[PDB]
């Protein structure tokens, strides 16, 4: 209850799926052309059983100029551009890409994937064989749960491009209006009646970010899977609006314990669906909340769990 960074240690029994950042770190080592081929291979294979939702209209408009620029290039330059992104080279295209929210980056690649499939953008060379390191990276990915697989792909997409500057322009999709109060569902969590936790889940499921942020302490933080804590209301609200639209949180069960100085720690496990996959992928998630004496959120971590055996009382 003293520092955000120390709160990261609550519920240390929770086995997170650290194969995901392990696998990203291996992937990130690879030659850029192998990075692109590996993801193309993983995307095609995944596409046999799992269809990516179409990118939204707003997102596509925001990426349109950059997409058109690539499509207008000669094939060799197309491949160079894609390699630039994967290598995190400093180019205008890479800087533009880095200004984008994850969803806009994902929609940019969705479009390129389609164009590569159709042959209008330079495809991976015919009969391309992955490097030794890359083949093993792909094998690891394909052995993971689908929730882990899609998190690897997202993290690979988000990592591309080049950031120059701390206060650079941030482009995101427009913010959706909150769900009308009448049509809102309420979660039920075995063992957990805590109104802060329940309001957290319900407000996020309604896209009600302005209500959600009011649950947090001024200095409070939210820690997304495999990322550092996002600290303070401005940054946490920004993150909700840019990256947390249209989720479906399906918490199942939890456990509630005292913490130092009148705090309460609560762990919840359940599933989450992203709008990119809907009900076809349920990620196994834990939430770990540290609530202050008045019930506001000082810290919440969201963990992708190593396996379903990590869900409480499987
Ligand atoms: C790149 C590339 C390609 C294309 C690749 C493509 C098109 C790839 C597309 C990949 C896609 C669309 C991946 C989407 C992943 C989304 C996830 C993991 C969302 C998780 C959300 C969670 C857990 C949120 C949970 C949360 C909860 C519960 C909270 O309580 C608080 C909020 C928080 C957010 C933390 C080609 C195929 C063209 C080949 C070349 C190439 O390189
Ligand atoms: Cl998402």
């Amino acid at each position: 209850p003293f520092t955000i960074d120390s709160a990261r240690g609550i519920f240390p029994n929770t086995l997170a799926a650290d194969v995901v950042p392990a696998t990203i770190a291996r992937f990130s080592q690879l030659n850029a052309e192998d990075q692109l081929a590996l993801i193309w291979f993983a995307y095609l294979e995944m596409g046999k059983t799992l269809t990516i939702a179409a990118p939204g209209a707003a997102s596509m408009q925001l990426a349109e100029n950059a997409l058109k620029e690539i499509q207008a290039m000669g094939p060799l330059q197309q491949t160079q551009a894609m390699c630039d992104l994967a290598n995190r080279a400093d180019t205008p295209l890479c800087r533009t890409y880095a200004s984008w929210s994850p969803n806009i980056k994902l929609g940019f690649w969705y479009r390129l994937g389609e164009l590569m499939e159709q042959g209008f953008v330079a495809p991976i060379p015919a009969g391309y064989q992955l490097s030794a390191n890359a083949n093993a990276v792909l094998a690891t990915i394909q052995g993971l749960e689908s929730g882990q697989q899609i998190t690897v792909l997202r993290n690979a997409v988000v990592d591309m491009g080049f950031t120059a500057g701390k206060d650079g322009k941030r482009i995101a999709e427009p913010v959706v209006p909150p769900q009308d109060t009448a049509s809102r569902t309420k979660v039920s969590i075995e063992g957990v009646t805590n109104a802060t936790v329940l309001n957290y889940m319900d407000n996020l499921n309604a896209n009600d970010f302005d209500t959600l942020i009011e649950l947090f302490t001024s200095d409070g933080a939210l820690q997304p899977p495999f990322q550092r804590p996002i600290v303070g209301k401005e940054n946490v609200l920004r993150f909700f609006r840019e990256e947390c639209q249209n989720l479906k949180l399906i918490p199942e069960r939890g456990v509630t314990e005292p913490a130092e100085d009148g705090f309460t720690q609560i762990k919840v496990t359940g599933k989450v669906q992203t709008p990119w996959f809907g009900g076809n992928v349920g990620m196994n998630i834990a939430w770990r909340f540290l609530l202050n004496p008045e019930g506001k959120i000082f810290f919440v971590a969201i963990d992708l769990l190593a396996s379903p055996k990590e869900l409480l009382n499987f």
